[PDB]
Parts: C-alpha cells; sequence; structure tokens
C-alpha cells in the first residue's frame, strides 16, 4: 500500500558518485512499477545491478537498464521477453520522471528514461512509472558526461541497487 522504494548506487568509471532514489508508482502502474523494483533487487536472478547507462543527452535524458547487450539493443523483463504498455495514466511532466524506453507498442522490457527536461511528445507512448526522489542532483552529474549524440565520455554504471524501506 505505499509505493516502493528503489536506490542506485552510480559509479563513474568505477569511482563511486552518489546515490539516486526513486518513488515506483506501483498505485497507477503496479505491472510496470513491480518490473523495475524486481530488476533493482537482482530477486529473479537477473537485473540492473553492474549494468551501464549507455545514452545519456544533456538537456533531455539519461538511458540505462539494458543488462544483455549494454547498448540499447538487449534486456528483458521479468515476465518474458517484452510486456504491454500497461496505461498513460502518467505523463512527462519535467526533470525526474522515470519512464519505459520501447520498440513500439507492447514492447516494454528492461530499458528505462530518467528525463532531465520535460518530454511532453512521449506522452502516450512510453509508460511513466516513477520519479527520483533522492539525488536528482547525482542525476544532473551523470548528465554532464553524456554528449549532443548520446555517447558518453566515461563510464556510467549502477554499481549497486536495490530497495530501500
Ligand atoms: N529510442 N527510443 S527509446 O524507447 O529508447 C526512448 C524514447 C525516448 C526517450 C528515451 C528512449
Amino acid at each position: 500500500m505505499v509505493n516502493p522504494t528503489v536506490f542506485f548506487d552510480i559509479a563513474v568509471d568505477g569511482e563511486p558518485l552518489g546515490r539516486v532514489s526513486f518513488e515506483l508508482f506501483a498505485d497507477k502502474v503496479p505491472k510496470t512499477a513491480e518490473n523495475f523494483r524486481a530488476l533493482s533487487t537482482g530477486e529473479k536472478g537477473f537485473g540492473y545491478k553492474g549494468s551501464c547507462f549507455h545514452r545519456i543527452i544533456p538537456g533531455f535524458m539519461c538511458q540505462g537498464g539494458d543488462f544483455t547487450r549494454h547498448n540499447g539493443t538487449g534486456g528483458k523483463s521479468i515476465y518474458g521477453e517484452k510486456f504491454e504498455d500497461e496505461n498513460f495514466i502518467l505523463k512527462h511532466t519535467g526533470p525526474g520522471i522515470l519512464s519505459m524506453a520501447n520498440a513500439g507498442p507492447n514492447t516494454n522490457g528492461s530499458q528505462f528514461f530518467i528525463c532531465t527536461a520535460k518530454t511532453e511528445w512521449l506522452d502516450g507512448k512510453h509508460v511513466v512509472f516513477g520519479k527520483v526522489k533522492e539525488g536528482m542532483n547525482i542525476v544532473e552529474a551523470m548528465e554532464r558526461f553524456g554528449s549532443r549524440n548520446g555517447k558518453t565520455s566515461k563510464k556510467i554504471t549502477i554499481a549497486d541497487c536495490g530497495q530501500l524501506e
């Protein structure tokens, strides 16, 4: 009944940077929220720990969650390779929104993006399921290692991850 919280400890070429925590809107998108929560604890035997943020575009978003091919072409959900667009109740209102990457309708896997700007053109195409609670300043620090074409200038990794009380 309380929306769960998850944390990522970020590292930059293997050096600790800081912690970002997220509220997951299990009250609005329980299935999408649950996928991200379980990938964050690793309780299914796979998930986000050790994975990288492969695409970071300043003024736009930080993209991660491809834990099988590390480049935007892989990942899987806890339900099978892909699952459906749960609903589009939540909109891309500004920095800190956590939303699902996909390749067309009903193609959610494990990849996600953290918005660093309002991205309303994504409304109704990408499922918004969470938001940064603590450490937006760490997200901004990550963001500086991106570039216009999304290539990062240092390796940005989820050193550790899990669920908070
Ligand atoms: N390239 N399409 S995507 O699902 O990865 C995506 C869309 C919008 C923002 C970040 C990521």
